[PDB]
């Protein structure tokens, strides 16, 4: 078994191994740093089963020494959930965070999106889109979905930003800072129907502050880098930042088309369990051995993509796993959409003279992480 990560992913492509495999209909198996070797699916069809198979657990390695990547053991989350558990759990938060009311938020999106353009280009030559614009985005419309009172907005954000920059002593303290105050949001809901208020209605309390806390994460610092990782894309790539400016109609089916081809991790997502022996890509994955996916290879399959390697904002579907499939699947869909939408639809329509201030070769990246991220996006008009 041939040691995983292949390459450590700078910047924002993929080691060309995945579609070498993906190809050669060729079941990987990889030497993980922490735990043992897990097999590693590349295929539309293989990460489609791993998604929505019920032969997978992702129960299974909640404390476990499982084929993993950081040496940290994973302390239940819903995404570590199986059926029914999980089902009843997702059931209920589907009755309150709803699509209907992640569309009703496009209004006010418009507006912190429409405002965090008037002060970004309100003042300095050059500009930093990451902090002036894809980092402040999600938080302030994740608390603006939490019904956080804006007198808190920012004392709130100070906690979520120190989840490092931070020292320990203030890590957890943010953290117990952040729990202690939506509960008592939640406590101060209950007695009144929003999202924290539809969410009291059958979920314990500890399952109500969890989920609070865990869209928090779940949606900050990826829709960030989503916003982030697009604009860079779309830039290094005018062909089709013009086919936006010359037509926003496009921009839904746009957002889904950068959601296929940008690398969501900067590696294999964490691997799930086989609880049953289960064929994928020819090989027996027989119950107990672990597999994990590469969305990726899967949102560029030419047996299910025309053009895979290639943009294009009318593809007639797009059925990209870079937002999950089936049972898990991301339950910000919507509001990732919406924000998405308003955020690059404005960005474009109000500057259309976007450009880089610097060579895109220069543009750095962040090694710390496990997701793609720009160190900084600075940009000019
Ligand atoms: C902006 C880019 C985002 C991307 C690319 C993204 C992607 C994903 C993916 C790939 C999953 C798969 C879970 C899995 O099957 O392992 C997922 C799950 C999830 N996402 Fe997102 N997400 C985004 C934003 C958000 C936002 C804004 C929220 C909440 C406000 C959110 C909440 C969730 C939740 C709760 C789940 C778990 C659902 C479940 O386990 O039933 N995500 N997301």
């Amino acid at each position: 078994a041939c040691p995983y990560p292949f390459a450590e992913m700078e910047r924002l492509e993929i080691h060309p191994e995945y579609n070498r495999l993906r190809d050669a209909g060729e079941l990987g198996r990889v030497l993980m740093p922490y735990g043992g070797e897990t097999w590693l699916a590349t295929s539309w069809e293989d990460v489609a089963k791993v998604f929505v198979d019920p032969r997978f657990s992702r129960s299974a390695t909640l404390g476990k020494d499982v084929p993993r990547v950081l040496p940290a053991i994973q302390q239940p989350v819903i995404m570590l959930m199986d059926p029914p558990e999980h089902t009843r759990l997702r059931r209920l938060a589907t009755k309150a965070l709803t699509s209907r009311r992640m569309e009703a938020l496009r209004p006010r999106t418009q507006e912190v999106a429409d405002d965090l353009i008037d002060k970004m280009l309100a003042k300095g030559a050059p500009a930093d889109l990451m902090e002036d614009f894809a980092l402040p985005l999600p938080i302030i419309m994740i608390c603006e979905l939490l019904g956080v009172p804006i007198e808190d907005q920012t004392k709130f954000r100070t906690w979520s930003d120190q989840m490092g920059a931070y020292s320990q002593e203030v890590v957890m303290a943010a953290g117990q800072s952040l729990y202690l105050y939506l509960s008592e949001l939640i406590a101060e809901r209950r007695k009144q129907n929003d999202l924290l208020g539809s969410l009291v209605r059958r979920l314990s309390e500890t399952e109500l502050v969890g989920f609070a806390v865990t869209l928090l994460i779940a949606g900050y610092e990826t829709t960030a880098n989503a916003i982030g990782n697009s604009v860079y894309t779309l830039l290094t790539h005018p062909e089709k930042l013009a086919e936006l400016r010359k037509d926003l109609s496009l921009i839904p089916k746009a957002v889904d088309e950068l959601l296929r081809i940008i690398p969501i991790a900067k590696q294999a997502s964490w691997v799930r369990m086989a609880v049953e022996d289960v064929e994928l890509s020819g090989t027996i994955v027989k119950a107990g051995e672990a597999v994990a996916i590469q969305t990726h290879s899967a949102n560029t399959d030419p047996k299910v993509y025309d053009h895979p390697e290639e943009i294009d904002f009318h593809r007639t579907s797009n059925p990209h796993m870079s937002l999950g499939h089936g049972a898990h699947h991301c339950m910000g869909a919507q509001l990732v959409r919406v924000e998405m939408q308003t955020a690059l639809g404005s960005l474009i329509s109000r500057i259309p003279a976007l450009r880089f201030a610097v060579p895109e070769p220069r543009i750095k990246f962040l090694r710390g992480r496990l997701v793609p991220s720009l160190e900084a996006l600075p940009l000019t008009w």
